[PDB]
């Protein structure tokens, strides 16, 4: 009733997000003790609806590791996407051009899959914990937390992996002198709505117009997920279903294509930045996923990045826990950040190409249209774009 | 007034640069009399030594028109180039990737050939003229000039072609209300030197380093042409052959590749900006070449753009003087500017990828290395680059 | 690395222009360590022949700061100007309309005063330095420079202020992503001559004619300062003194007014554009004067703007160094940019009203004359013009 | 060939529009016979809905000439206006600044007044006539026309005056060699709507915003007239009343100011350009009103200019027909065109200050706000604006 209980694990994992839970499960199947603490309820996580686009590799990781094959049953495979600009829609054919596809499967469903998998396998994931602090980072680290029932624990592990997300608490514990932050902020955001309607397109539509950028994308057959470019500080309450659909028509509708429209069942404005914390390992803290980086949503590279991170980190942990090798853990930061910059650059290129530069810089708008034309008009261009989108298989 | 002699031509051409002379010669070979006025001496023009990289199409135009095949004899065909960064040199194999090559031939040599060809055919080309004005652009145009020996003349033409280059006089005579000017100015320039030594590589090497960008390019076997990135207002006299070679060393040298060095025989600071005047026809003035647009030198598209300009303009002029159709003349601006923005986009991409972002932009520089990696690492990437470099063949 | 002598000050000043030197003297008189570095010799600066038109307030700053009262002795106070169009000259009476005057006094004399004053008091002004570099701007800044005798120094300051002029080195060192450049380029320039002759009128004459614009201005009693509108790349080499005086005659003379004339003792062609770099503070580098903006000469607002910048910046610096308050520095860009755009708008209006629209816009010329009549015909109009001319007294 | 009945007048007036009828009545009360031919039915003319902004002078001409004093009772006098930009509304106080007002009184009401006045006083206004031809203009002119009932007439008079409006037939009969035309077209138009609602402001609100320009105007107390800036080719059909009012809120609403609204009862888009036909007298045909010029709606200066034209035309006719002097008739064109150019410039300046320049010229937008600030903050500026707005009292 006053005991701060000591409990032991091999890996302390902070975050019941996709990256944390995926790492938890791979550690489980390689036989390494992991305890995962999260500050939100399972329900909070499941009611937070982020759409998702999974690269070939992320879908393979979910599957070949046994986490959950429901992605293959309930998530739709797409062989391409379309760029809409100047009234024309062009098709980037992933399969014809690079022979890979992507799978559209909501990220919350990945969460549900992974959390259920861990529970069914009796994994140790504590939700709704509080008073979270981290200690002895370069030693044998220790995590202080008060679990959901009010009980206090000191968890002691060999390493901590902080998968706290972009509001990371673990990464706030690193001394500034031993880290470096890379930032780049944008003057626009996405206004994202979930609306009840049939497919207005089969594939994703990225569209660029004088009035802004807009993405026509799908989540359910009943509900579709749509985004359009907006001011960073817009209040959804000052928005009518009519006004939302008007913005969408002005950017997408016309020239022999009409956008199906429905009731606006949720709306939310979603800001974003490029962020990179390097190196991704400090002492025995490893950072993974959005705790360590973030990207503009355009590329769909975020959750792919996180899953990738946990995979490379896990390979390091297994090498170490099987043979005592430190070579892979030391190479974790290099391997991860390498991909992180590739993704940063690609998501940046996509953002630049598709969003109309806020405020009408005319040479800028001209150059942007020039680029869009060259990309859709060159087979090498479409192939390079598809390679980046579908996960750089090579 | 005293008499300024009144003379007629069908096309009065302002500028004895390569675009002006090439149009003059093409109008000649189709039997259309064109008179060329220039404000510099033939000698002034020839002492300006700018290197040149000619796309296949430019070489075909120079040859199949009879202008000069000396491009084939004295100019070297290159089949690729190299992007150097982080000590490694990667090679874009143009012929392997897109099946085109390019020809390295000094731009002043092209001027020499074309000027000689005009003289040899008796073409009217008057150098060192002054008092140059342009009048009645929407009427039957008129060019006033005071030729070399002091005679004042009024030339009357059916059309004026302004090929004045970036110090163009003609584009200033087009009313501001009826045109649009497009800008983008860079925070660096090029320091260009000619030094006597053999080629330190076979092909051109574009290198990007912490200290800046540098281009290793060839002019003679005796003389090599080098450039390195510099501040827009750098003064060449505050630099020694030693200091210049230092900048080149710190940017290019390393990892088993050494830069040969020689006596520094010329040094000059060479500014540049991206500019586009649209539309490229006003009344009966047609603008071409640096009169209507300019590029960063990185992409090598400037003289190529000029030749493309004059080629499309000649086809319009021929259509009209043979069959009276204005369709080709009316579509000149569209055709020309379509290609011009293509080049604008590509030259911007090359520039931003290789020049080091001034000021310790950390995200900027990190993403730059990411992009350079994605491009040299992907065959589609190198293919897209090669396609554009060589002139968008297919 | 041979130790570069390291020296510290509180404010590093880049530029020995009037704005820079005046900043130095204001910092000195409030007792703040200010060190000024320059790349030109004092004699080179002095051979720079620029006339000047001082707003009332600028003359007040020159005196009430102790910089130099020589302005009042050797520079003459003017109570108005005359607008010449349609062969008629109308007079704007500054004192009658807004009750302020302006003081015509060569800008080089202001440089002389400020150079002499800093030198005669403790002089921290280093001429003819080279190897100018800027570092760690968002931190505690550093300036590297190689002074005139070859000494290398690393200077460390709390703030850097860029008064480099339009050939600024500082504005090229601020990351492109954190700045914006504003442009507007004109289709004309000024051909400026200094000629020995008596004053042809009382005040400056702004004259507008079918043949172009011309400004008759005063510098000495012996020498008058004259400008006429010309093509941006006009070369004086192709110009005789007779032809110059013909241009002035066709632009100004008539209806019983003839311009007195003399030997053309200097001639030079003078380019200009409207340019604005915002924000005017990045980190602890502050930009001022032609380093941060430029305007067309028609309105006479350039050096006035520079001095205004330095005054507001000095006030921020003093507030901070006296109470540790940052507020005045933080709003520096705001105040400066407000006044700067006001000057920008005024100078654009003056230029657009007075120069003859290149290319025979008939509607443009008619609208121009309509405006000029409506302006000189309305008392409110002349008062608005005078208010802006004299510096917005109120 | 059938004989056309021969009829006599002194002044042939073509157009029973405001200017034609006003000339008719001035001629009547001065005892000069006026005969008026019109191509529309009386109901046709009266159904034309132009809002109206009458200068001081138009109100004086309407009242003191006896046309109809109904304007003072039934037209509302406005003593200022409000410039809304950057969410701020500044007020131009016409009465405070120049001591004149303007009267908002629909132009349709002025037509009714003038038509009723001519009919009751004995007047020749022949509506719904056709088969218009005009002959022997530089002599004693002759006009052929067919009234609505089929009667054929040749009317023969001393002078013809054309008030046909901007689709004028008379100005198309003038030899191009004997005239000059001035044109200039703008890239936008006005979206004008008539909607039932109470006053959202007392005075007119001109508002300038990112999303466009918008004018809040009155016709009734019951019905309001509104405009917003849009593409010259936009169809009211593809518009919902909800969508329209959205455009208006995005342009005007904010900072605690909301636009009252009701359902939209008429909508129509209004193209506009600047035009001037000179000289306005060719032979013994005189031109007035929109037959001879056109303006941007921004100033409301069209009907005012027309009335001024007819006033000077009548005064010329009076000098000649009473004392036989041609001095007033010969100089009519000069005076009319002088004021016309004044109004052209004023309408131009208002538009450039208020319309957001389509396509994002960034320096342009900055200069625009600079102008707006300098004008609203200066008493001379607001006074000059008010002077021109209210009619150039003097
Ligand atoms: C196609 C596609 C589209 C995308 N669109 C968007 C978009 O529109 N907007 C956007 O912002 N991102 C977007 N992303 C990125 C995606 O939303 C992120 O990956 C997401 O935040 C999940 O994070 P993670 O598991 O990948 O990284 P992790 O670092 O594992 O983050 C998991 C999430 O769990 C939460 N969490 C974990 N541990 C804790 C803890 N201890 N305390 C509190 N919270 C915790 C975090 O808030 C975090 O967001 C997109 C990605 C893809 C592939
Ligand atoms: C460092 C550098 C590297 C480059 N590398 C390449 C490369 O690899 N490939 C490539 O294709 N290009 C290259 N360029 C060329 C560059 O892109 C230029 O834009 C290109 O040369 C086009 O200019 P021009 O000589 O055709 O001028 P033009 O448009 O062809 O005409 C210029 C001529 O006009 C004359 N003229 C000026 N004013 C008047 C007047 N009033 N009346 C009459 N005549 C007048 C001038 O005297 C001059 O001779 C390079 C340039 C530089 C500086
Ligand atoms: C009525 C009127 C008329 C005007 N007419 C003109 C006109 O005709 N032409 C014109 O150009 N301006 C004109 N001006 C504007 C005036 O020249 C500028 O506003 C003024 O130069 C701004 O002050 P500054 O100190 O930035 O100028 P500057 O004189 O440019 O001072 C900057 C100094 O910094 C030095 N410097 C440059 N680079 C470096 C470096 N890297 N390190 C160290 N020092 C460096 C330069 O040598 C220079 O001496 C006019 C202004 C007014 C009010």
């Amino acid at each position: 009733m006053a005991n701060r209980k000591v409990i032991t694990t091999q890996v302390a994992i902070m975050g019941a997000g996709p990256a944390g839970l995926m790492l938890s499960h791979l550690l489980a199947k390689a036989g390494i003790e992991s305890t995962v603490i999260e500050i939100r309820s399972h329900q909070e996580i499941s009611e937070t609806v982020r759409a998702g686009i999974l690269e070939h590799g992320s879908v393979n990781l979910l599957v070949d590791s046994g986490a959950s094959d429901r992605v293959l049953r309930d998530g739709d495979r797409h062989d391409g996407i379309e760029l809409r600009f100047n009234g024309e829609s062009h098709r980037i054919d992933f399969q014809d051009l690079v022979g890979e596809s992507v799978w559209l499967y909501p990220q919350t469903d990945v969460f549900l899959d992974l959390a259920a998998r861990r529970q069914a396998d009796g994994g140790d994931v504590r939700y709704s914990v509080t008073d979270t602090t981290i200690h002895d980072l370069e030693g044998k680290p220790k995590v202080w937390f008060t679990d959901a029932d009010g009980v206090e624990y000191e968890l002691q592990a060999d390493f901590i992996a902080g998968a706290d997300g972009s509001r990371s608490h673990s990464r706030f514990q690193i001394p500034e002198a031993q880290r470096k932050w890379y930032f780049h902020e944008y003057p626009f955001a996405w206004f994202g709505i979930l609306a009840e309607t049939p497919r207005s397109s089969d594939e994703l539509i990225y569209a660029n117009s004088e009035n802004g950028f807009a993405l026509i994308s799908q989540r359910t057959e009943t509900v579709q997920r749509l985004y359009f470019q907006c001011d960073p500080n817009e209040d959804v309450n000052d928005w009518s279903d009519d006004r939302i659909w008007d913005a969408f028509r002005s950017r997408v509708n016309g020239n022999g294509f009409e956008l199906k429209e429905g009731p606006v069942i949720d709306k939310t404005v979603l800001k974003f930045r490029s962020f990179v914390h390097a190196p991704m390992r400090h002492g025995n803290l490893f950072l993974a996923g959005d705790a360590a980086h973030t990207v503009p949503p355009t590329g769909a590279k975020g959750l792919n990045l996180a899953l990738h991170d946990v995979k490379v980190l896990f390979e390091g942990f297994d090498s170490f826990y099987k043979s005592g090798s430190t070579a892979l853990l030391d190479g974790y930061s290099g391997r991860a950040l390498d991909r992180v910059w590739k993704a940063q650059q690609f998501s940046y290129w996509m953002t630049s190409m598709l969003h109309t530069p806020v405020g009408g810089d005319d040479f800028a708008r001209a150059r942007q249209l020039g680029e869009l034309n060259s990309v859709v008009s060159s087979r090498h261009g479409r192939a390079y774009l598809a390679e980046a989108y579908t996960g750089w298989p090579a």
